[PDB]
């Protein structure tokens, strides 16, 4: 939908289950490039909800317009608040759906490739392969390189 | 008073008092885009002083010139002998003054949104916010963008 | 050899004695601009070699070619198929014993200056001096510049 980089991104609140503990997948894709931040957190409240939305904008850039869910963590205002404070236009009206299945298609890969790993090293891992390793064909380019 | 980003920066060790305790931050401002470097020290040494000042550049790029304080961090051999090995004219000759008021505000903030967090996390956090969501207009720019 | 940045890479694996133990220094260098990505390691199983070869690459970009030694690492089916999956072209055929000497020399430095601080401190230490501190005549560029 984004006619450039940081034009429109999509966000998701998804959960991850991993040795019997259920994480908060906080995930922000781009719409133009697909470039993709993750974040792992325990809670869904708008402190980590905040804190992984300026993580995606610290590795991505900021965007104009953001388009989310109604879930809680997107509807709390906190975050409506954060948003208009800092000229993010965010609407709650797919690309992150298909993103959270590569994400953790890959998580639970390097999750079995090495068992003995903690999670915060297999979400590097997974964010770098599909960022910069994941080559978008027909064009050749990463995501990584068509965002930047 | 630089003409382009990495031309002179300002450096400064301030103290922040929180939980009881003063941290020292160090912190590094360019002069031409207000891109900025803030590194928690619990010491002043030279060794915490060249590390938060390599970190800087690690994330801003190698400056021609710094202006710093007396301060007893920027006055040892050790920092000096640094700076002349590496090409980097220092002047013990306000901006980071500014700055460090706008990184506190945004730190009181932070730790007051997000009590049980620690204080790494607000760092990033108000560097993040700083750096790539403040839009310092009339340009529309961030200083992130001005300076890279 | 390597025509533009990432072109071609060259990596090894060596080892580093401190405080009584033998780290695993997964070294990663371009051979155009003399970038470099490292990596410590306990031990250099596929796990860690795969893990130290995608950072190298979340740093530097996906490279084309890589050359390395018939070290245990690079001769790993994990790694070898690694690398055929997302098109990286692998020979077992110096820039990175030099690139090993000098970072070593920056490590036993930033060790002695600051014998309290852990490794991983003296390793970002090293990296930041190297990559974007040393200037390399006489171009003026240092090594990050030329690389980005
Ligand atoms: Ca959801
Ligand atoms: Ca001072
Ligand atoms: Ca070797």
């Amino acid at each position: 939908r984004g006619l450039l980089p940081n034009h429109i991104w999509q966000g998701d609140v998804t959960h991850y289950k991993y040795k019997k503990y259920k994480y908060c997948l906080h995930v922000w894709v781009d719409t133009f490039s697909g470039a993709v931040s993750v974040s792992c957190k325990k809670k869904e409240t708008s402190c980590e909800t905040i804190s992984a939305f300026l993580q995606a904008i610290s590795l991505l850039g900021k965007p104009l317009h953001i388009n989310t869910d109604n879930g809680p963590a997107f509807l709390s205002q906190e975050f409506q608040e954060f948003c208009t404070s800092y000229h993010i236009k965010h609407s709650t009206h797919g690309l992150v759906e298909r993103t959270n299945g590569i994400i953790k298609n890959l998580l639970n890969k390097y999750l079995l490739d090495c068992p003995n790993l903690p999670l915060d090293n297999a979400i590097n891992k997974a964010l770098w392969t599909l960022n910069q390793l994941n080559v978008m064909n027909p064009s050749g380019k990463t995501r990584w390189q068509i965002h930047h």
